[PDB]
């Protein structure tokens, strides 16, 4: 009886195995755009993905992860609210059964169809597993998806999904350029939070871009054909793999923009 996104094992249950689910810096949150304060001291973000080395795509039973070579400083996030250098390890998405839900963060209570998470770890801690035990261990770039025009840079991801339908399947996924998933503007909100999946560790500096990317209905329909189950098991479509907004508690969301 492992955690998941069903009636019996979904987010409202996670606190039993992971009591930090009720902690003081949980994610995601609602971003109240009127209360977020412009912080003139932040920087422009530095997203340096030219030398990114994608390796593989994995259906882990909760999402699919596009994994990178993080054995050296190839694709890194720096600047913005961050001190030091954060190495890209993987990206994945959260999405809904219909276009009116799917994102984890919300903006004035608006839910987007999906949300992309580019996960990076602080190189001062040497490895990902050490990083997640630190309050400044991870930096996650969050990007909302809305349904409209196709995203050209997403189609290579869409077209491999048939090959990783079920939990535990992987495929080679070399030479994928994550720059093709970014919006034009890097304007962002930032706040201290957590992983949005068990173990829900409070180790993340969240950087949530204001500008959504557009994907087509056909693209997100292919996400929804994935399975949470393993091969041969009763089919459970991989949809609604999002955690709802958690209490903000004693946190301030800062804006990079006026
Ligand atoms: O799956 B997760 O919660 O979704 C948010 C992003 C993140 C970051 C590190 C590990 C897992 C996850
Ligand atoms: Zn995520």
């Amino acid at each position: 009886h492992h955690w998941g996104y069903g009636k019996h094992n979904g987010p409202e249950h996670w606190h039993k195995d992971f009591p930090i689910a009720k902690g003081e810096r949980q994610s995601p949150v609602d971003i109240d755009t009127h209360t977020a304060k412009y912080d003139p001291s932040l920087k422009p973000l530095s997203v340096s993905y030219d030398q990114a080395t994608s390796l593989r795509i994995l259906n882990n039973g909760h999402a699919f992860n596009v994994e990178f070579d993080d054995s050296q400083d190839k694709a890194v996030l720096k600047g913005g609210p961050l001190d030091g250098t954060y190495r890209l390890i993987q990206f994945h998405f959260h999405w809904g059964s219909l276009d009116g839900q799917g994102s984890e963060h919300t903006v004035d209570k608006k839910k987007y169809a999906a949300e992309l998470h580019l996960v990076h770890w602080n190189t001062k801690y040497g490895d990902f597993g050490k990083a997640v035990q630190q309050p400044d261990g991870l930096a996650v770039l969050g990007i909302f998806l809305k349904v409209g025009s196709a995203k050209p840079g997403l189609q290579k991801v869409v077209d491999v999904l048939d090959s990783i339908k079920t939990k535990g399947k992987s495929a080679d996924f070399t030479n994928f350029d994550p720059r093709g998933l970014l919006p034009e503007s890097l304007d962002y909100w930032t706040y201290p939070g957590s992983l949005t999946t068990p173990p829900l560790l409070e180790c993340v500096t969240w950087i949530v871009l204001k500008e959504p990317i557009s994907v087509s209905s056909e693209q997100v329909l292919k996400f929804r054909k994935l399975n949470f189950n393993g091969e041969g098991e009763p089919e459970e479509l991989m949809v609604d793999n999002w955690r709802p907004a958690q209490p903000l508690k004693n946190r301030q969301i800062k804006a990079s923009f006026k």
